[PDB]
DNA sequence: GTCAGCGCATGG
DNA sequence: CCATGGCTGAC
């Protein structure tokens, strides 16, 4: 993560829905806001959260009466993406994992917060011939909010990962906010090779396979794109090998392949997958964040999360717009 | 609960 | 043509 000296959000409160690791929390707290409620039902997510923040998130959102919730100013929520991802069955709202959005709607109507800030995958904006996005747009307008959405590739903001996501911000109609804007991009100056650990700590992650085919030569100069050097088996998800001089591919939570959830990389002549910590780093997490003791669960948790750095820049821009109230 | 081989939509 | 991003069955 980046460091914010001008704390544009001091004195405001928010809630953490579908918390996971608490990615939304680090982002907002670094700016000066305060967390007053949280909610996440996965047994293990509940453990890491407690370990790093010191409180236990409430359970199942579908059975929590909306009137218990504390008063707040910003509702943070990165709802489930398996029903909308380009790697799935694309069942949208017909999937019981796809109807969460409406519980958000339910909560919003009662507490009328100043800002709603959500996140989801690139394909959300194109699913069902574009109908799905309209539905979120119209429901938000009807509840008296404005709607702002855009797709941002992580490599345009300092993190070497090809992760494209749609971000959605909604201000309450009576505040009259007319100058919010999405941060401007910049040149990358960090690559996969600048975050790896020493060879003595990753020795157990190596893999020697004899169905290894080489389709390209290792490059000699840095670039901001994924460079495939080889393949194993048939070359499907988790069977592709890239270079440490380019950038990482999207980390996932239920992935397959011999190089599951992270991908394979050629390091100093040997091929291997990434360490939980090297995963924490390509997601922009700080070396002080204690990860879960069970390696397996740790991989899944990272593949489900958000990048910290992008959430930060957008967070700042939000506060700036709320703070401009001239005579 | 963990592992690994898959199979096809979408965007050039 | 060419490359990327969860589901399902096995123990
Ligand atoms: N019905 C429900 N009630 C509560 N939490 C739920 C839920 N359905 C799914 N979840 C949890 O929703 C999360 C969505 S992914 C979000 C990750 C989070 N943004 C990050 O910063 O790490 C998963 O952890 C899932 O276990």
């Amino acid at each position: 993560m980046i460091e914010i000296k001008d704390k544009q959000l001091t004195g405001l409160r928010f809630i953490d829905l579908f918390a996971g690791l608490g990615g939304f929390r680090l982002a907002l707290e670094s700016c000066g806001a305060e967390c007053v409620y949280s909610n996440e039902w996965d047994k293990y997510a509940q453990e890491v959260y407690e370990m790093n923040f010191g409180e236990k998130p409430e359970g199942d959102i579908t059975q929590v009466n909306e009137k218990t919730i504390p008063d707040h100013d910003i509702l943070c929520a990165g709802f489930p993406c398996q029903a909308f991802s380009i790697s799935g069955k694309q069942k949208g709202f017909e999937d019981s994992r796809g109807t969460l959005f409406f519980d958000i709607a339910r909560i919003v109507r009662e507490k009328k917060p100043k800002v709603v800030f959500m996140e989801n995958v690139k394909n959300f904006a194109s699913h069902d011939n574009g109908n799905t996005l309209e539905v979120v747009k119209n429901t938000m307008n009807e509840l008296d909010y404005s709607f702002h959405a855009k797709v941002l590739n992580a490599l345009d903001y300092g993190i070497p990962q090809k992760r494209e996501r749609i971000y959605m911000i909604c201000f309450r109609n009576d505040l009259n906010i007319q100058n919010f804007q999405f941060p401007k991009p910049f040149e990358l100056n960090t690559f996969v090779k600048d975050l790896l650990l020493p060879d003595s700590e990753v020795e157990h992650l190596v893999i020697d396979r004899k169905d290894l085919v080489m389709t390209n030569q290792e490059i000699e100069q840095t670039t901001p794109k994924t460079v495939r050097l080889g393949i194993v088996g048939k070359g499907g998800q988790g069977e592709r090998i890239y270079s440490t001089r380019g950038i990482a591919i999207t980390l996932s939570a239920y992935g397959g392949g011999i190089f599951a959830k992270t991908g394979g990389y050629l390091v100093n002549g040997k091929t291997r997958k990434l360490h939980p910590r090297e995963c924490a780093r390509v997601m922009g997490y700080p070396d002080s964040y204690k990860v879960h003791p069970s390696t397996s669960q740790a991989y899944k948790q990272f593949g489900n999360s958000v990048v910290i750095n992008v959430l930060q820049y957008i967070a700042y821009n939000i506060g700036s717009s709320l703070n401009f109230k001239p005579y």
